[PDB]
């Protein structure tokens, strides 16, 4: 069974004063400002709660629609006949040459 | 000049050939297999790109849709007087009890 | 006694109940999305019970057997006289070549 | 791209003269020796192909399946309303129970 | 004072059942894979006992005899003289040469 | 193809002039220094061969009779009706009781 945690946004002085009474809050003055917070958490993702002063999470909603949007992801890369690299014997040359012509790129392998 | 890491998902005897020649394959039976190696893939960091076989990612963007999404969430709380509860000398417990108010699941801190 | 590690997997708003009660609870919207997460799971050693929604798990035998298929198996080569690659000076060269002629990829030693 | 690994399984002199020659030898005196260092070269995660003494090999289409079955089973409980360990306040508690009637079995969490 | 680390080897279902308990419970249905766990174990190091299902362990005598015939060693190889090797400036070539001299093979160093 | 691992076991000064020549030398005063020496290095696991002066060799096959024949050993219990630990209500305990009664030792579990 596992710990809890909880993460506070509030404003600075409300913040420092979580913190000095043992929680975890952080500082924040205007709303975007703690969606950026936000997504740092969930990032990080020991929380299991975030506790918002309201006036900077007027929209809880559109706060999660966001976060999960700043997920930094590869680029992927859908391909017909993969298994016609090993018709011939530079592989790696193959796949160089395969996504090259796909994206443009001399993705640097 | 940062390393280009790429991974490739193919079915699971090409996977078995793109290893042998020295590139990072990945075996998926299907669509959802495919997915989960995503996941994985993205929660270990070092990718620019991921190459799949079509028949298993014909869909790039729903793909990226639950890579972005698939979260687990926190509870994310908007509270109306956090600055209230340095009224009392006991901010742990008015805070465990402002979530129990609020969402009736006790929580464990 | 060593412990017995437990995960739950549910609906998303019943996972993040099982969150904030301390128990390691997963969402999932569907069967897919919930066996992608038993795949992501079963690879990460720990659990012993998963417990899941019986809408989200149709099949829990089903559901046993493509986890079990999911393992990426490295290519397995039986060969008769192992040994016979020490009566030349090349070893390396030796199998390079076995596993050419056996199995037509040319591996990268 | 990455190192290609590959192992070889002989009886022990062999794979003694392989480990010289510069290869990754095993030594195994039965098939079953062989079928656990299999197991265990699979678990470490960073071999391509793995030669194998004929010998010591009785059905390779076996030994595959045994892989695939090797993952090792966390115990799967497909259950009715999980929802409702928010009834009352021992989410934990609950659980331990219903794991007790259905499984038949007690359980340490 | 240190807890006495035991394990369990028994038929697949029980070997779950002692899992649930919290003991270390690994699963076989023969005599061989049984033994082929020991030798896991032994090797793997930390338990001063093992408790296992007479039915997989009807020759425990034999059991121990082979346990300790598993264990892979290095070419062991006495040397006269390994002194003389600082008289003429290319130690690693006079090893070289004195291995090969001695078991037939040049070793990759 | 990985590179090839020996050790040479010499008096304290050969061995630091095999150090100081670039290989992996190390110091024994006496065949039980070199016997510990040797042990330990069997249980790292890399070495393909170490090749140890004469002098501190009495007798090599006692040597390899040692590294087989002679690490400390797990008690091994065949145990009738493990099945039936379950069918109590506390298995730890069931386990506890039942080798203290077989081998005679309230081992500390
Ligand atoms: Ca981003
Ligand atoms: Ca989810
Ligand atoms: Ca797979
Ligand atoms: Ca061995």
């Amino acid at each position: 069974m596992v710990p809890v945690r909880m993460a506070v946004i509030a404003d600075p002085e409300t913040a420092q004063g979580f913190r000095l009474a043992g929680l975890e809050g952080y500082g924040a003055s205007s709303a975007e400002e703690a969606q950026s917070l936000l997504e740092t958490l969930v990032e990080r993702g020991g929380y299991a709660l975030v506790a918002v002063d309201e006036a900077l999470l007027p929209d809880p909603e559109r706060a999660v629609e966001r976060l999960m949007r700043g997920r930094d992801l590869p680029v992927l890369l859908p391909i017909a006949g993969l298994k016609e690299a090993f018709q011939g014997h530079d592989v790696e040359g193959y796949m160089r040459e395969l996504v090259r012509k796909t994206i443009g790129f001399d993705i640097k392998l």
